[PDB]
This record gives C-alpha cells, structure tokens and sequence, in this order.
C-alpha cells in the first residue's frame, strides 16, 4: 500500500494542513474528506467551498458496502481508484464518456459526450442507489439534476465537483436548489464555484473508502 517513509510524509502533511487550515466548521469525519482534498491540491480554498451533506458520508459508506455501481464522468477518476479496495465490496465502476454510441449521440443531438454519457448510465439503471462521481463535466451534473427532478432517479450519493468557467458554478447550485425546495434529499459532496477536478473526486472517494474501513 505504502512505505514507512511514505506514511511519514503523509502524516507530516496532514499535520501541516490541520495547523494551517485553522478554524473550520467540519465534524471529524467530514474533515477527513476536506483535509484529503486540500492534500491533493495544496489549495486551502477547498476548506471554504467544499460542502458536505449530513448523510453524505453515511450513504456513501452504505452504498460501497453494497457493491453499488460507481458512475464516473471522466476516465481519469477511475484511473485513480485502485480495483483492489473496490473488489472488497464488489463495486463496479463505469465511464461511457468514450463509447462510440455516446460520441455519435452527442454529435447527432448537439450535446456533449458527458451528457449522453450520463443518459447511457441511466438507460442501464446505473444511477439508482449509486455513487455519481462528476469530477469534470458541468453538463453531466446538470443532467443528473434534470434526471432527479424529472425522472425521480435516486442515487445513494452525488460527488459533484466539476471544474469549469461556463456552467460549473451553476451545476453545483442547481443541486443545492433541489434541497432548498425539498424536492429530494439526495446526499451530496460539492466544491462550490468553478473549482473541482478529477483529482478532487478521487481524493473524496479515497477518503470515503478509508472512513468505511476505519468504521471497523
């Protein structure tokens, strides 16, 4: 998994982050997630924009335990998750961003591959009680919002951390509006604003997998 020197570096880093982050309003478990994000980016700003839903970590753990599907918008996210830890639960990862049918459908429908990618997962019922990890494409998050609002889909958890200058900020706010209006109570983990990234998403997933293990 990692060497002694490895752990020493990480432990030293987390200690530096805690001391430097200063005062924050995150509970212990929530902080393990936020601290992980700051660690992957060296960006303390995440201490202020990462919003975690009260049931987020709980639904996340439960979903993983059940070998739930993990739907990712971009391939890099998967490339960050070690299949070793996932087979423990039997979770299955998916990313259709690069499938032919998705590509042609995006072109033909004047949309994005991310949007058709999400629709494809839905056509397979892969959104129900799953963990939706959107680390890059804002349109993928807006589509999920659309499906929740119109199709009533019920994922176990939404990790909405897309990065961008066009609709990123908006896609995250649309998720908060769903809760604001009590149309649904789908747990979420968001980094409000334009900031996000596949690396932020992977860091959140790893924090969850760790918390899951630690709960033992």
């Amino acid at each position: 998994q990692i060497t002694n020197l490895g752990r020493n570096i990480e432990n030293k880093s987390f200690s530096i982050i805690d001391e430097e982050a200063g005062p924050h309003s995150f509970a212990q478990e929530e902080w393990e997630v936020v601290r992980r994000i700051i660690h992957a980016t060296a960006d303390f700003d995440y201490k202020n924009i990462t919003k975690i839903h009260p049931q987020a970590i709980d639904s996340g753990i439960q979903a993983l335990k059940k070998g739930c599907p993990i739907v990712c918008d971009v391939q890099m996210i998967l490339s960050g998750l070690n299949p070793e830890r996932l087979k423990v639960y039997g979770c299955k990862t998916y990313c259709f961003i690069s499938d032919e049918d998705v590509i042609e459908n995006a072109k033909r429908k004047n949309s994005t591959r991310a949007i058709e990618s999400i629709q494809k997962a839905n056509s397979f019922n892969l959104l129900n009680e799953s963990i939706i990890v959107i680390g890059n494409a804002p349109t993928a998050l807006l589509e999920i919002e659309k499906l929740i609002r119109q199709e009533g889909i019920k994922p176990a958890l939404i990790v909405g951390v897309p990065v961008g200058f066009v609709s990123a900020k908006e896609s995250k706010e649309s998720i908060l509006k769903l809760e604001y209006y009590n149309v649904t109570s789908i747990p979420y983990i968001l980094t409000m604003g334009r900031k996000g990234g596949s690396t932020i998403a992977v860091a959140i997933l790893h924090a969850l997998l760790l918390l899951s293990s630690k709960r033992g």
